[PDB]
């Protein structure tokens, strides 16, 4: 009994270090996502502030 | 109109689709973070509620013997 | 019952809760990744056809001067 | 008017380098997010075993 007791306690301390990682990891995704998206809305807004100002040109 | 004009005009209509597009998926995954968030905090909860459960008993028994 | 059976019980109940939220979770992440797929590539279509009118353009302006 | 062109020409190459290394990024997080679910439901099986094996002896 002893011994499964121990493996039972070693199983549980595997899970709560699995847990505690996956919830550490899913926290720097979100920080990934957050810069991504702030890079690509910079660079859409370039892209768009150099086309409207052409085609303001083209058109007058 | 000309054929520039058509294409300057669905040049514009794919802008505002790309910008719509951008902060819909921006919009959708704070809502997942929000979940994630929860569901990780619960699973671990009850995770913990077992091994509690489960360490009580153990002392118990010990007692017992 | 006794406080030992009671206890067993609730452990039974909180497996059991664990149990499906894992699959629950593991399904939500299936899901996420089917729409992922679907909105990283409609995005990266909408960039390419804003730049493929771009290049039209640029390419009927040159032979115009 | 070419230097602007380019200018767009250029943002639009970052722009697809962007793209692609999130698509991939995300790719690869979905691979991950698997081999955790994987493990976890291993680690929740073998504790979930042992305790099943034990509530039975002590039941009998």
């Amino acid at each position: 009994d002893e011994a499964l007791e121990k493996d039972l306690n070693d199983v549980s301390k595997e899970i709560n270090l699995m847990l505690s990682t996956y919830a550490k990891l899913l926290s720097e995704r979100a920080a990934v996502d957050a810069s991504y998206i702030d890079e690509i809305d910079e660079l859409f807004k370039e892209a768009n502030a150099i086309e409207n100002f052409l085609i303001q040109k083209r058109e007058f």
